[PDB]
Parts: C-alpha cells; structure tokens; sequence
C-alpha cells in the first residue's frame, strides 16, 4: 500500500553526477540497495561517499557498458555479493555512430539483467534519454534522433519481455539544470529558457521522482512507454 | 508547516465522473495521498454514492451533482466548492459522455469541449495561487470491433494534442496539463462481454493481463504531485504494452 | 456563380474537383494543380469578388470550371452550393478542404467545418464508389502551441475519417505544410528571414506548387492505397 | 512534368514484388533504371524484365551488408552508366534488435556512398522501404526508419538533396499469397479500404516522391497501408 522498494537491488548507471545521482538517491530514498556505476575508480568510490551521506545501502562500482567483459562481470560481482538487480536505470551515455552506439549498449546491458529478471518473474528497465543541450544544428537532428531511437527500442523491448512481468520505460529530460548545462553561452541558454513554457529549467530530482515512480509496483502497468519531462517543450 | 515527496495535504481536488471504476479509484488515491476531495457524478444518487465511498475510506471531501456540458452546471459547482472547502488545484477530468466506426466524431468533439469549458473555469483558482494540477483520463477500450478502434484511437489523438496545447497556454503560471491514456483496464464493460473473444484481448497485450482501476489511480495520484512538476504536456499510455493509434 | 490540345498530364479527365479557399496562396495553386491534371475544378471563396478572381484565374490558364461563393462554416451554405454543382457541373469527386483561447476555438470551429463539408460530398462519392478528400493544414503561424494542436487535430480527424469512407474506395488524406513563401513571409526584416531559413534543412521557404504537387499526387489512382494519412511538406523543419 | 529523363536511378532488391514494381516505374518515368538483387540469377532476371519493358539501365549482383560490394557495384556504375541521383533502398535483410541494427546499419552504409555524387550534382533522391513476434518487429523496424530517414534528411538538405520512406502495409506479394483465407480475412478486416494494396501503389509514391515536384518534401515516412495503422 506504498511506493516502497525495501528489499530490491536498483543498478543505476553513470551515477556520479547530476541526473544518475539524483536518481541513485531517489531510489535510496525509496528504500532500494543501489548500486551506482561510473566508468573510473574515483567516480565510483565518489558514488560510495554520497550513498553513504545520504544513508542509503549500496556500492558504487566501475563499469564501462561499452564492453561485454565489464557488463558480465559487474553483473557477477553484483550477484555475488548483494544479490539480482531488479530495477536497472541505463542512464551512462555524428548522429547515426552516437544513436547506433548507445542502443548497443542499451540492448547490452538490458539483455544481461534479464536473465535475473526473468527468473524473479519481476523487473523494471527505465532508460534516460539525452538532455537538451546541443551547441548547434548538429544537436537538434542529435537530440530528436537519440529520441526517436530511445523510444522505438523501448517499446520493442517492452513487448518482448512483457510476458515475464517486467516493465520496460523511458525517461525524456527536456532542459535540465545540471553541470553540463550552466556551462552554455548565455544566448543558448535564454533561447532554450524561451522554448520552454514553465518559464525555468528542470531540476535533475524532477526527472527522478518519474524514474521512481516507475519504478514502483504502481507503475506495474506502465510498459513501452516515454514519458516527457521537459516542461512543455517538444522538440522532434 | 509540512513537506514530503508525496503528500497532497492542504490540497483541493476534484475528480469529475468519480461514482465507479477509475474515477472511483482516482478519488481515493488522491484522498490516500491527503487531498481533500470532491468526487462528481451526473445524478443525485451517484453524488450520494461517492460521498458514502469518501467516508467509507476515511477522506475528507464531498459528492456533488456536475454536469460538465454545460457552463452554468461549471460556474455553479465551482461556486459551492469555492464557498465551502475552498479553491480545487487538482482536478482530475474523468467524466467522457453498440456503437460504430462514424460516432468518433461527436464522442469526441464533446469530450473536448466539456474539457475545455471546465479547465477554463479553473485556471482561475490556479492564476491565482501560482500551481496546479489537471489531469485528463482517455477513453478506455470499449469494444473490441474496428468501430471500437477507431473511436479509441481518435479519442487519444485529440486527447493528446489538446493537453499539450493547454500545457503550452498555461505552463508560465506553474500549472502542469497531463492525461493518462488507459488501455484495457478492468471495469463493468470489460466484465461481462463473454471469455472466447475477450480472452483474445489478452493475447494483444504483452503483459498478459487486464489493468487495474488502481494502477490508472497511482500515475494520476503521482502526476499531481510536487515531484511531477516539470511533467507537462505529456500523455502517459497506461496500457500493458498494447499500442493502438 | 461564375464559370483541341490534350496534354499528357491529363490524368484526372472527366473528375471534378472542388477546392476551397482558393482565391489565392496555396488554395489557387492547388485549383491550378488539378486542372493541370485534367481535372474539372470548381474554386470557394466567401466573397463574390473572391470568387470572380478564382473563375478570372481559371479561364486565364485554360481551366475549365468556375468560382462560387462558399462559407464552410453554414450547412444552408454547404448543402446549396454542392446543389447548384450537381446540377450544373456534375458530382465533385476531388475535394480539398484549404478554407480555414484562441487556440482552442481555431481547431475546433476547423474541424467542425472538415466534417461538414465533407459528411456533405460524401453521399457522392459513396454513389460512385470512388473519392479522394484531401485536407490542407495550418502553415505557419504563441504559434507553436498552435501549430502542433493543429496538425494533431487534423492527423486524428483525418486518420478517423480514412477508417469510416474506407470500405466505399474513399480516401482522405492530410498535407501538412511548413513555411512556405507567401506574400507576408517575403516581407520580414533579412535577420528574421535568415533565422527562419537557418531552422530549414533545404535552407529555403517551400512554395505553393510544392504543395499543390502532393495534393495532385494524392488525388490520383497511384495513390489509391494511401489514406488517413498526413504528409509533412516542410522542407525538413518538424516542430512538435 | 513527372520526368526522370537523364536521370540515373539505383533500385535495391528489385527482382521481384515491390523493387521490381519500383523499378519498372521509375523507367516509365524516363530514369536509366539499374536494379540489383543479391544473385546472379536475379540479376538477370532484373536485366530481362527491362528490357522486356524497353527501360535502359541493367542487374547487378549487390550485398548492401558489405563495404566492398557497394564501393564495387557503385563504381561499376559510375564507370558504365553515370551517376546515380535517384537511390531507393528496398532490399530489407533478440530478432527484433538485430533486424533493425543489421537493417539501419545497410541503409547508412549505402547512403553515405551514393551522397557523394548527389552533393556534387547538387541534386539528389533517396528514397527507403520499409518492411511489408510480428507487431514488435514491425512497429520496431518502423520507428528506426522514421527517425533514421528523418536525422538524414536534416543533414544532407542543405544540399537539395531529399530523403524519405514509405512504410508499405499489406501488400499482395509472394509471401502474402501464401496465408489461410481465415487468417488473410480477418486481416483484411483490418484494413478500412478492405484490400491488399499493390506493389504498383508503393511504386506510384516512390515515382512522385523522386520527382521534382516532390522537392520540398523530405525527412518524411509515407504510410501506404490502406488505412490500417499499426504503432
Ligand atoms: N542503430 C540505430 N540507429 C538508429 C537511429 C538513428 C537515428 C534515428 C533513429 C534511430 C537506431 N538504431 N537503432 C537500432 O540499432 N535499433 C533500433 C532503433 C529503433 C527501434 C528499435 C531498434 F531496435
Ligand atoms: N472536433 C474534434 N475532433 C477532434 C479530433 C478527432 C479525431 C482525432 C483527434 C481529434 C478534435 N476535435 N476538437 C477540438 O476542439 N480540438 C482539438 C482537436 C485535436 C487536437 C487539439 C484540439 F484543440
């Protein structure tokens, strides 16, 4: 009768920062064991600090889904040592090679922590899109395309693994503050803050608060799907 | 002076068609997270039905008589509510008013126009408190024929194009527009149109199953929360993998 | 009420077209379009002198037809008008729809008018077991909110409308236009123009033939098979 | 003022159903037609059915799935009939994921190579069909067309250069031949025109989409599907 994830294991990758840390701490918050991954060693001893900060269970890890050796054996270490994650948020990030290389690693990754989900009848997959954030035209055709590929892959994957119980959604931040972006030139920032018809940039908690409400067993009739979170503004 | 991640303490909702199913369900989910709320029905016997169910549960609220097609019904029940429990930032539009592939349009038509005359007739209360919450509920699946595709799919196209335009006009006074499309959710229709052809319904969804009222309830329930805030425009297929447009 | 060379163009001989709004802009091309193709073409406006300027244009290229004066948005109107066609021109078996809280009331007093017109012509068509409805959008023109309500309302209507004159060989069909050259957008300040151009991938406005070809194309029998469909002819700007 | 005359078009998977369609109206249209399959039988089997029609062009024997075989075959092209400004991509090749990959993959291949001599003519047509367990893979490999055809056309515009697809329904074509009347009748059922469409009526799309009065059209995905939409 509640939003609790007491007594699940959450994998939520490219946690060191921003949106994956403000997720890592969403899931904490909620009750999850987290563990949050980053592609080096001080970023995943960083993860282990603010876990413990905030008092939440878990680990920070290195891991590179790039690479079908570190996914297979994080995934082991996971299991070994604090057992199947159930709730896994891809959140680690010209066109055609970034869209083409990032669904590698979605389906990668993905494809690995089934096997745990499938045998515990339940999962939740959530993937995060790309910010909004692109110095350019080059990042307009990047942002809408990174997004038509998120969602088809998610809908498609949600349909294949539905079946066994196991939710399958995306997240698509529109303008978010974060480190990344108060970097921007002044003009891009302001002619982003006009396309946007709350009149502010998203906070990184507000694109966690969705992920953990997907994540929850409230959510469990909630597949395939995208859910915007971008304050109004559409930009495809 | 309170503040955690779920709560609608102190809030004012109002749910529209909450005698049964998902508005029902919608009712109490916003009164488990600690909206006052008032519920609507068309008649006098489903007001009094919704009041019952609100103390049945424990929340704190009303039934009232509401008509949404027409504009002194709207200005009337606003008043009344202004009055008593004072103004409604969450308002949930659930109320849509045999049937085949040419009814779409008039379905449709006036669905909108009822959201539109009752949405106009709150911003007013949300202007002026500077937040707010409304929140569209799509049409469920209501027969399983082509007639009742093409009802369902134009029923969600203007569903959706009609809250991200109202989330657009609004979104710069902190007021989110939202709706929830339900796919095929268990209810009174679902129940009794015997097995052998709606057993085939459960073979189009990859989840296997019939949605629960409920499970429509917790996304209202977390979209009019704080945490949804930069959620607007947006409209969230509750559906079990089954995509229909 | 105003009214041997044989191209190879001609492919729409011996149908008539009715198309409204078009005593100017992407309206006249479209009349000028399927007269190219053959095509007996009945032009709207609300005006007379709107509808003199259509027949004007007509017999000024070679187009055999004529302009009446049309509103929409009144059933007297609709029903009278398609009467004095069947009774003079014959049955319109092409019709394009161009004749168009601010947002709310445009799509809605639109759509209205689509379904009108259309519900109308309908019997027709229906009799003949042949049709083609084709549905002109919004251009553009605050005006995002509007544009994307639109053309969403416009895809849902038309993709609802293909499903229920489907089984008679009737299809209706949507085209959605980006920027296209006017005689307002040719008028801004270079900076506002460049700037427009710079959201273009083709780097250009689009013009109203380009729109008129799409519309011939879908009235076609090549294009038999597509219907509740909405074509984007943008240049590539997509705005949702 | 249809005409493709002077114009060299390059049709995938054209030896039969819908390429061959494709192929043979870009030839009533005027385009010198060359159309490939992956054989050398089917090869000659495109050959003869030009001819056969009186369209100039010929068969090639072509692999979209290998670098060395689209360099080889466009350079034969290049060197004999000129080059190709009209490209229409129909040979299609865990299932769902590596269909749309493999896919995807083959139409970046093929289109990055023929750009080159678009961009030098400052004019140029690519055109890509999509696909004819099943509503996964379909709705799938639709989503990765629309979004690939649409990022392309955003990049290569500027040079007058369009791209577009057609997301073909129920066709009449060898495989649909083969279903139970049972199961063909309640797909039909599904279809508002009530029909399966024909290959000529994908062809008439990619006839018109590759004229000039298609210009301003580009980065789009025409459905031809009878009025049957699947999502
Ligand atoms: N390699 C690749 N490129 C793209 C793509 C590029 C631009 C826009 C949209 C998708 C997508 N993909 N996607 C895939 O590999 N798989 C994929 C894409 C869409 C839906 C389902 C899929 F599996
Ligand atoms: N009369 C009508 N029909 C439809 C419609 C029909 C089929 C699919 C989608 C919308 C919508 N509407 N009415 C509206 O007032 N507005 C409207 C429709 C779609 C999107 C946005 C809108 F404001």
């Amino acid at each position: 009768q509640s939003m609790s994830l007491q007594g699940k294991v959450a994998l939520v990758t490219g946690a060191s920062r921003g949106i994956g840390q403000a997720i890592a701490l969403e899931l904490g918050r909620l009750g999850a064991v987290v563990i949050g991954t980053a592609t080096s060693a001080s970023g995943a001893e960083k993860i282990a600090e603010t876990l413990k900060a905030n008092g939440v269970e878990g680990a920070g890890l290195v891991l590179d889904v790039s690479s079908d050796e570190s996914v297979a054996a994080t995934l082991e270490h996971i299991q070994q040592h604090l057992g199947q994650p159930l709730i896994v948020v891809n959140n680690a990030g010209e066109w055609f090679d970034v869209v083409n290389t990032n669904l590698n690693s979605l389906y990668r990754l993905s494809k690995a922590v089934l096997r745990g989900m499938t045998k515990a009848r339940w999962g939740r997959i959530i993937n995060i899109g790309s910010v909004v954030g692109a110095m350019g035209n080059a990042g307009q055709t990047n942002y809408a395309a990174a997004k038509a590929g998120l969602e088809g892959f998610t809908r498609a994957l949600a349909r294949e693994v539905g079946s066994r119980a196991i939710t399958v959604n995306a997240v698509a931040p529109g303008f978010i503050d974060t480190d990344m972006t108060r970097e921007l030139p002044e003009a891009q920032r302001e002619a982003l803050l006009g396309q946007i018809p709350l009149g502010r940039l998203g906070q990184a908690e507000e694109i966690a608060k969705v992920v953990g409400f997907l994540a929850s067993d409230g959510a469990a009739y909630v597949t395939g799907a995208t859910v915007p979170v971008n304050g109004g503004m559409y930009m495809s």
